């Protein structure tokens, strides 16, 4: 029956998710270049068991309502801003994402935006196309010699570091979790002392109040004399105006910007930022993330944490739901969503008590307000098809199915 | 040593090359931070043991005849089509330069222009200049898991090589001569081959009547669809207006272009080109080894060879004249510079036998039309002052002193 | 935590293992250097929670069924040989070890000894301790350029391949399982081939009928003439005499033996070998995994499952028990072990439902007749206490407590 | 006429010697695999114009006497000391050895040897051919994580360095020359903070006053207790009975030693030494250099220094001679050697001067007491034969020839 369990797919996710979707048995897809709109999504939705979407479409409380068969939702992209996960939660929809499919893409534009800031590429490069001829050797730089300073160890701070190595590169990181260097790298214990050392600087840092304006004067301030600071992070966690001062003064030789305090809604929207008036600043329209390896990265991963989902019920690393997941190791295998109350488990436990079938494993974890639990059970599918008529009727059930 | 020496320094050299001229005792040096006039060189250069000047600055018959006291020249630069070696060997005038100074320099700049190619990155850093947003993942790509096609493995092509390698490139190379690959390298017999493939192609060739316009219409249609093409070699060698064309017609996604068909002479003079109209190209006002780096190593050789040969008399690797080098063992030492035509060595010893002074060594290279000598003997200095007088005598005598 | 939670230590574990349970709050810890009597064994485990032994203790049916309050056991050594699985399980007693802790001892071993080997070292050794002085060039190799064969590319032979690598041999392997190779390592379909070719084989396979003579007459004989052949994987894979005769045929160069078909029982007993005559052999008293290294990461990680055990109930990775894992959120948790039947989990969670306690997470897993459960609960200490009694006496009951 | 040039090569040089001979024209070469007696070299080098001999013949006055004759003299070795280069010199005969051809062989013993004595092997192997079986962990270890201290940082340490970085070894030397450390080595100012911090100390010095008993008991004293000393360098180095004192008191932990104050002279010989009395000491009768790798490396090597004397006369690195060489740049080309005294040249030269014939190029270098000039006229045969004729009668003339 998988061939009758529909897959929507909008805004164009990469053909690898078709491929390893179809390699899975599910077949029934509806898939389009482009965002839907305010309406023929609602209309496509409908009977879709299974949405797959990116950062554009809005999939809003008003739209999960519209969707009377939709089971997982799929989100083959970083955010999930774009989506209602409260909305999902309450129905049981788990929502999945894919936050680290991006990492080579993120460091290799910090190592081509340093090669070039170095050497004064973008100014020469803008006055080139402006006619004026700006030769000069000094103040330009050859990378290999020079220190990098990774603010932010994780995911691409790492992989950028070992890049960097490659390069000749003293790769320097600051990160608030003790970590353990890979390659050269070397962790210092103080931002201060990582900013004075530091000929580039590079945020690979979250979201979130620590985070705000981290990089504010008082620290650009710190940087060296004719360094450069890299973000392609988050648009929260460098201060516009008082990086824009530091350029002015000359006290940075340039930056590189994928990420702003304000990013336009479309590609339709107008920019606007007070940087714009430096030729000696890369900026760019939050593209770090933008390339067709990691559009394929994402599309295999989300769609096989969709396809695990919808097989044997695994909700780990799910957004906005509690994460479960059990080892494969018996036929016959439900689950089961409901209100987290007192006596749920115990009314699905007897189903099978009562009339002598072996519980072979469950697993139940449980959210603020709601319970995943998933249980594997050495039956036939007969008592299973009616086990899940009675599991359904438990009083504080939102929703239940039978996996296999 | 002598504090009397003349050193005249011009178009900036690096500060290097003052910091080795100081630590080996001539101290009497004129710098100037860039390019003079006709007469204020003429001036300058009057009574000047020896000159260092960049691209700059001409040396021609008329200005090395008149430059009295002249002893060497250094190119402080790769290439000497500036000075008129020919005429400075007549007058018995080293003329000394730095090869390879900048494999490095051109390498990387190679490497970031094509991550940053790759991925559209020069197109949406104009855009945003402009208040336009373009956020865009579908012509983008990473470098790893790219061919990278090097026309010309050499020195710079190799070092090259090198990079993309250590960064996952998968690296061909086309070249007229067989070579033995580093790393991974691939030698591709047909460069009709190496151009269909390869997602990038970078030029590395010398400029000669067989690389002028190398690249014209025929050889970039041979190119990858929505591929790169690379340019730091020299300016002769790319069809500028194919190149307009097939970027105007999407058959290249970008290039870059550090060297053009006409330079201009200085930074005020306009820079044009059918080029400047692509968003989507970056131009480089030739600055492949325009790096401190770079001018920090031409700086260090240069001004050694020319101590060395002001020291001890060596020329290896000299440009217009014969090479020689002597290690130095006895005190002391003398040098003859003559025409090439047989009686002059015999003359130029017998100065030695006959008052019974033992040579301890002694090298003699020669050219087309002129000969070198240095020689050790075993006397004590007033000897060696009046031989010397004799050795300008010898019939053939261009140019001749005592070292040490 | 608890300082009476006594811990039996014995045969010397390495005190890593200490210095982690006494940062976890464990005090109450009796270490000994090595191994116990009968009685003296059996007198300090009547009233230990756990023990770490190594491999020359034995937990019988009769020792672990009067250790009266041992709740696990942890095999500070790979093997679990020594401890009566079943008799542990039954008692509800989980037994943990360390699975590949000693994978770079192993295969550093073996680059050492292929590197004397190779140079005839091991004979020249023991000659000059007799006197006798050997200086010959003429059978001795450099390891670069060279190739290795190794037979089993698992843990170990994986390890060994990159060092061999990264040291210049050529690397080639053989195993029953298509592998993907690591490096420039090659796998090999005909065990006959790899052996014609190679000139140092080095086994690496586990013990099982498969396994057993492996390397007999048939099979030396199709080794290079003058290669060498390495065995630290298990005593029973090398026919010993055959091994003999191809070494006094010289048709072996040498060879290194690690483990024996018997082994001396302690240091006290005689070992005995055909391979002692042979001045160009290397044996070594099963010392391939015996390093501080190891044995601290084996202590650090068998520490580990057990403090994870006692706290949070844990079984990830042990030998004789279902795996289980919960993580840590909501105070309390429990677990009940019980045999598997129908009826007892519905049973567990009655008790909490029947009187309004919350089911916050729970985990099953079971074996052929074993089930193990872990329950979080929101509920304050007493309602813990009191339920857990009732668990007890749940039809089924093997053993169960209260964790936090 | 090479067919009718005599090559007499004895103890058996590699064959790589044969071929690069037979491949420059040299076909006529008397080869043994073993020294010849007191007598038969004499009779077999009589009408040799080149021999090519190893570290067991002994060159002596007395037999190159015997040798009417000889042109150059080829050590397939490192050594000389087996050979009277005075008595050479006098004849007008160069001597060539190979004085870096063994490299790697000697690194990767070191490497080999110092795994294994980290292990404890060397001892764990000795009871184990005596019977004994000594298992134990308690001071073995792996040497990734240790420390390397290098003494003598040239060729062999650098080629180590770089060996011990593969296996995780931090590398740290002392060296008298200030040096360029190569991947992560170290350079220590001074030597006894090397040997405090260095878990293992490798000597890869020259023989000379600085180098008599470096190593004595107060540098034993400073290494690491626990420590092992590794020399394959020179015998003249370590102070022998104050090592046995530390290893006797188990300050170090065991030692590698491959060259002695006094070596036997044949492996009939008797070797004894004090510390044949430890298991834990590697002792090798200096076959540090004893490959088939070095052998051949040599073969080829001082067979080319042969083959370029002989066809363009140089004398680049000849041990007792005045060093040579010019570039092949002209036909026809000759050489003298001559006792270095006032006057000899002019003569040589005035023998081309007096009949119009150009000297295009000419080097002479002295030793205290002869000559070597090598020079190159624009004549032809018949010419230059006669000019030979002349030369040969220069009144202090040794030897000489025409090349081409
Ligand atoms: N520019 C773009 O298109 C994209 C941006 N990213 C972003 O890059 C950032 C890092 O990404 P990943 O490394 O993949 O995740 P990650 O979680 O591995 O990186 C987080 C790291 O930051 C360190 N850190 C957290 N707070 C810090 C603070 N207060 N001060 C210093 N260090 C702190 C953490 O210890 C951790 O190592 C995220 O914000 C992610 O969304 C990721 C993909 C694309
Ligand atoms: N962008 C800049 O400011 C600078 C430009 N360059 C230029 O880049 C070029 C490369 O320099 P190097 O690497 O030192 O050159 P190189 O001398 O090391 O190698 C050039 C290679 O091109 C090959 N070659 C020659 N003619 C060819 C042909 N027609 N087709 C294909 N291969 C051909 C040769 O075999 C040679 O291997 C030179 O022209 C150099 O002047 C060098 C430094 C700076
Ligand atoms: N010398 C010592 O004191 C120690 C010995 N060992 C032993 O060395 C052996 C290797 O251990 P690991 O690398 O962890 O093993 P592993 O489990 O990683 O791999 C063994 C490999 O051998 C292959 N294999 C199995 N049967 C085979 C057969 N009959 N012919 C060819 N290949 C076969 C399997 O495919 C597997 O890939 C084990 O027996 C282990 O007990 C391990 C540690 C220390
Ligand atoms: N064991 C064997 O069979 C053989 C031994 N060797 C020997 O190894 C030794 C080193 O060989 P290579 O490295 O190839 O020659 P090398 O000349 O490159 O090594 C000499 C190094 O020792 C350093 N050094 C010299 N005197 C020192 C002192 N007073 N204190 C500290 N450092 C000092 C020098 O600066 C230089 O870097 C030589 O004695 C050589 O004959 C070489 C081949 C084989």
């Amino acid at each position: 029956e998988k061939d009758k369990i529909k897959f929507l797919l909008v805004e164009g996710v990469h053909q690898k998710a078709l491929e390893s979707l179809r390699a899975a048995g599910y077949t029934n897809i509806e898939f389009h270049k482009g965002a839907l709109d305010d309406e023929q999504l609602k209309e496509s939705i409908r009977d879709a068991h299974f949405i797959g979407l990116r950062s554009r479409t809005h999939l809003t409380e008003d739209v999960i309502n519209a969707a009377e068969k939709l089971v997982a939702i799929g989100a083959f992209a970083i955010g999930t801003n774009q989506v209602d996960l409260d909305a999902a939660a309450k129905r049981g929809i788990p929502v999945f994402n894919a936050p680290f499919s991006n990492t080579r893409s993120v460091a290799e534009l910090v190592i081509g935006e340093l090669l070039l800031l170095l050497r004064g590429v973008p100014e020469a490069n803008a006055k080139a196309h402006r006619g004026v001829w700006n030769k000069l050797a000094a103040g330009s730089f050859e990378a290999r010699g020079k220190k990098l300073g990774i603010i932010g160890y994780g995911h691409i701070g790492t992989q950028l570091g070992i890049l960097a190595e490659s390069l000749g590169m003293y790769v320097y990181f600051y990160d608030i979790e003790n970590k353990l260097p890979l390659g050269n790298a070397t962790q210092v214990q103080h931002l201060s002392d990582l900013l004075n050392m530091s000929d580039v600087v590079s945020l690979h840092v979250p979201e979130n109040p620590s985070t705000k304006n981290m990089m504010g004067a008082k620290e650009i301030s710190l940087m060296k004399p004719g360094s450069l600071l890299i973000n392609a992070s988050r648009g929260t966690v460098v201060d516009i105006p008082a990086l824009a001062d530091a350029l002015a003064s000359k006290h940075l030789a340039g930056a590189a910007i994928d990420v702003f305090p304000t990013e336009p809604a479309t590609n339709s929207d107008p920019f606007t930022s007070p940087l714009a008036e430096f030729d000696n600043v890369l900026l760019t329209p939050h593209i770090g993330g933008s390339t067709q390896e990691a559009q394929e990265n994402i599309g295999l991963e989300v769609a096989g944490k969709l396809i695990k989902y919808s097989d044997n019920g695994s909700t780990l690393s799910a957004v906005n739901f509690p994460e479960v997941s059990l080892p494969l190791h018996v036929v016959r295998r439900l689950m089961h969503i409901h209100e987290n109350r007192p006596g749920v488990l115990t009314a699905l436990n007897k189903i099978f008590a009562e009339q002598g079938v072996n519980i072979a494993a469950q697993y139940l974890q449980t959210s603020a307000q709601m319970g995943y639990v998933v249980i594997d059970i050495e039956a036939d599918e007969d008592v299973a098809e009616k086990a899940l008529q009675a599991m359904k009727a438990i009083p504080g059930t939102i929703r239940a199915r039978l996996l296999y």
